[PDB]
């Protein structure tokens, strides 16, 4: 489980979104992983906007954060899990690290602040889905 919050903005994974959420949708994106809905009171994350390979990421199956190398956003084939059937996934950046299914929403962070959240797993891979082309979550 994890969010990011930005501005009045909470951003989940789809599969992982609440009532709450979707009575509260600002955008959703299935082929992302991605859903956003508003909040009351403002959060405390800054959105990176860069093309970083390298930042660190929360594993909640582990209690650690660790360095990783990742990929640059892309379409990639993601296998079958409880949420999904086997379809490609945009947007999505992978890395070598641990991942399983409620590792979901942990953040990947940066230099310049947040790049993404934990979307897939398995295999030694850990698969993130980016937000720094989602400009809007600024304002
Ligand atoms: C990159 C890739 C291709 N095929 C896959 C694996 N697909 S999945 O990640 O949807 C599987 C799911 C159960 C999960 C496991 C662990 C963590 C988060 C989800 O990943
Ligand atoms: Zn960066």
């Amino acid at each position: 489980s994890g969010a990011i919050y930005v501005g009045n903005y909470r951003v989940v994974n789809r599969h992982l979104a609440t009532h709450n959420d979707w009575a509260n949708l600002v955008w959703e994106d299935s082929s992302r992983d991605l859903l956003v809905s508003s909040t009351t009171a403002q959060g405390c994350d800054t959105i990176a906007r860069c093309d970083c390979q390298t930042g660190v990421y929360y594993c909640s199956s582990r209690r650690k954060h660790y360095p990783v190398s990742f990929s640059k956003p892309s379409l990639i084939f993601v296998e079958a899990s409880e949420y999904y059937p086997a379809r490609y996934q945009s947007h999505l950046m992978l890395a070598v690290g641990h991942s399983e299914p409620g590792d979901c929403g942990g953040i990947l962070r940066c230099q310049h602040g947040v790049v993404g959240i934990v979307s897939t797993g398995g295999n030694g891979l850990v698969g993130f889905a980016d937000v720094r082309d989602l400009l809007w979550l600024d304002e």
